[PDB]
């Protein structure tokens, strides 16, 4: 199948070179000296691409472009004109135009615009295939040599930019071997933070910034600044993998200013953890501190449900004075309506959003089939999360924030990951980090277990049914990069 | 706030008319002649965009694009050079860069690169809401004029073509202005079929292609071409949006061949629409021909059995002698399984699938909350499709089949709606009743008290069949608030609505 080109043009007799150029190189020109013409062309026989003069003596370029467009959408249109007018170029880009070259052209640029829009996505593959191959081997010995904190978040991040980079490729060697990388690199780091995570909470030890120094060393420091209200979005359960996904949609309405990877403290999970980012305290100090607001595992009803107590607290130990406002979101309707009346909070000083969607839709693939397919594989977990996003409640309180002028603080309590392997929630032996004292972790315990890597605890008891139900389920409360590495931003309004 | 250009070019001396050009229009130019210097500007400070000759001394333009790529990800780079040597245009165009400029340039060319790559989403968001503001009335005059089947059809078109278009858009005034459209388009289109649908049914009547002569006159045409085995795919519960929201995916494997708007039977459910695409024949015929495959209602199990021998004797009815699979994907793991040995169906002439996924993810909305956020409206839900679409083992099928050079038919059973206005009724599904006496409200619904005339079984000789018109739900009068409240905004489907009736029938070649 040679590419079949439509080329429209009052003066294409004059075009001859152009076309021979073409045809030499295993292109297909049918050719057209007005848009009723090529109308009708264009319907009959089915062409990979038009090219369209501007100025026709008849229906100008862009108006066959419009009757073109109706009839069959997803054919890409080029002008090849003389008009350099400004306003032209933009009707042009406004009308989705593939590309506009102006006359006289370079034959060997319409080659490349034949390139770039008929043959980019198998470029791109092949190039990318290409990069990883040459790159892996420094990846793999990057990994070797990480042995601080600071150095982990730095390997997160290429995994992360490799892993979007090569979401689209279909060469299965070295999709294992990220995949290998990957596997590799959460062993490294369990080991990493039994290592030194006690000794984490020891006075005068260098320490990742945790959940429990989260609002006083990275959301005070904003707040005393004092130019602007704070919208604060902790949306629950989000892997950095899934920021990345929506980090273009977000970037049209906030500038990013500030990031920061920061270290969940262990379990990772809502009630040890979020609680722990509003209290600035760990779980144990929230125990002593705080005893009728503060839920031990043991006690039924329900957790995180005293945030905004524990918030208001923070606040006033801290000294600072401000009006605050705290909300949480468990559904659409709870998200729309706070979408809906976002207004009235102009004056308050800090506004803080709790989004519980994502953990619930992590959690769904569980239990229905229906999200079994839509979030098979990381990818389309991640593409599920787009979609959500771009869609969501969420994001029209964040373009309320910004019309009003809001600095937006975005960040989530912990990760998930893709459980695979059984050991005998789900993650809180070499399996497992064992802490049988309780306070050197800041934990509470009368007189915890920590799974690693991707495995699930499940009970002798119902081993097997255990087994068969949660294996490749996104689980939380353990240690592994898309768990405990999860971004704290800051944005300025656009 | 100019927006910031960092160009790096050997040559960068030569430019200065292009630059001097670019400032003049509130552009900032910063320069370089070397990548490594460029490297380091582009840490330093924030650039908007940046433009990259290929040969220079020192580290290359793609060496330096890559070193930038790493740090600052959704920059635009472009790339001006002399080179045209086309495997440097491949390696640029892999490198993702976002436009590839041959010198000498026409200034005007650099500042159309500018306009595509930093503008676009605006412009055609301009452009989009003038166009709809200049389009809109048009549309009303035209559907007030629909007198026909294929008029219809076209109008749709429209309808779907702006839908699309006025994602981009974020202007409610504008889009509530199309949803009224949308809704007059149905009250229109249920009129029209409760005019016209039994004419249909009259020897010689001038009639849309339907769901019982779908396989005979739109599949077997391709068969006896007999130039490539045929996949032959029904995706149950298809709107044309849907199919429209996943048109660019498929493209990138498939060329669209052939494209026919049909209009599946009353009910617009899998029991009637879809066991008559399979049967070449309306209900009443299948029960007439075949009883112990056909079901009524009342009859206990699934109500789609038996497609694969109603298949079987349609085509020994035409007379084809072919080699022929079917099978009924209903779960993750069965479309999985299908994907992974699809190569063994190699031999056959003719194979058919059936995805069920689409269907059960519209009749979710009733019963999760996630499903409700992910597909609150319909741009929801046709992005949600996409998503699925684009990660379905439904798309490995597909990508196996043209490895093995088959031609693609992809059609559906019927589309859903979302409904929003109860209808009460007295005596299975939301959109349609069968039932020897039913009470209901007249204007609301198209009754048929003479099923057999429409191709349709009675089971005594008072049962009538009733469709509901819009976005009407039957309601129970028993337990009515509760019906309410659980199916409002739901997808539901059976009765007469665009969005259920007209559905699409395509014929692909492979790439
Ligand atoms: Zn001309
Ligand atoms: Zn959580
Ligand atoms: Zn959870
Ligand atoms: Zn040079
Ligand atoms: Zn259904």
């Amino acid at each position: 199948d040679k590419i079949r080109i439509l080329w429209v043009d009052d003066e294409i007799d004059l075009l001859k070179p152009h076309i021979l150029f073409l045809e030499k190189k295993n292109y297909e020109v049918t050719t057209s000296n007005n848009g009723l013409d090529a109308i009708a062309l264009f319907e009959e026989e089915n062409f990979d691409i038009v090219f369209l003069d501007e100025n026709m003596p008849g229906m100008s370029g862009l108006e066959t472009l419009s009757e073109m467009k109706e009839k069959k959408s997803a054919i890409p249109m080029i002008m090849i004109t003389k008009s350099e007018e400004e306003y032209i170029m933009e009707e042009a880009i406004g009308s989705k135009i593939a590309d506009y070259l102006i006359k006289p052209v370079n034959p060997n640029q319409i080659l490349l615009s034949l390139k770039k829009n008929l043959d980019d996505s198998r470029l791109i593959t092949e190039k990318t295939t290409l990069d990883y191959q040459k790159e892996f081997r420094k990846i793999s010995m990057e990994l070797a040599m990480v042995n601080s904190y600071e150095d982990w978040v730095e390997l997160y991040k290429k995994l992360l930019f490799w892993e979007l980079k090569l979401e689209d490729i279909n060469d299965q060697a070295m999709i294992e071997i990220l995949e290998s990388q990957k596997v590799e690199a959460n062993s490294q780091f369990g080991k990493y933070i039994e290592r030194n995570y006690e000794d984490w909470f020891a006075p005068k030890a260098d320490k990742p910034i945790q959940s429990h120094n989260l609002f006083k060393e990275l959301v005070v420091p904003e707040i005393k600044k004092k130019d602007k209200p704070i919208l604060f979005v902790v949306i629950d359960n989000l892997r950095y993998d899934q920021w990345k996904s929506f980090e273009t949609v977000i970037s049209n309405y906030y500038k990013l200013e500030k990031e920061v990877p920061y270290f969940s403290i262990l379990p990772t999970a809502t009630q040890y953890a979020r609680n722990a980012i509003f209290s600035g305290l760990m779980p144990l100090d929230m125990e002593k501190q705080f005893p009728q607001y503060w839920k031990n595992d043991v006690e039924d009803g329900g957790k995180n449900l005293y945030e905004a107590e524990f918030l208001s607290a923070q606040i006033k130990r801290l000294g600072l004075n401000i009006k605050e406002d705290y909300f949480k979101i468990t559904n659409y309707a709870g998200g729309k309506k706070l979408a809906e009346n976002f207004k009235a909070l102009k004056g308050n000083d800090l506004v803080t959003v709790v989004y519980n969607f994502v953990d619930m839709l992590s959690h769904a693939k569980t239990e229905m089939e229906v999200v079994k397919e839509l979030a098979s594989d990381d990818k389309a977990y991640r593409s599920l999360t787009l979609s959500w996003f771009k869609n969501s409640p969420l994001l029209e309180i964040i373009q309320q924030a910004q019309l009003l002028g809001f600095k937006l603080i975005l960040t989530t309590d912990h990760g998930t990951i893709n459980v695979k392997n059984p050991s005998k929630n789900l993650r809180y032996q070499k399996d497992v980090y064992v802490v049988k004292e309780p306070k050197t972790i800041g934990l509470p315990a009368i007189n915890f277990i920590f799974a690693k890597n991707d495995f699930f605890l499940a009970y002798v008891n119902n081993y097997n049914h255990y087994v068969s139900y949660y294996k490749n389920t996104y689980q939380h409360g353990g240690i592994s990069l898309e768990e405990m590495i999860i971004p704290f931003l800051v944005f300025n309004p656009k």
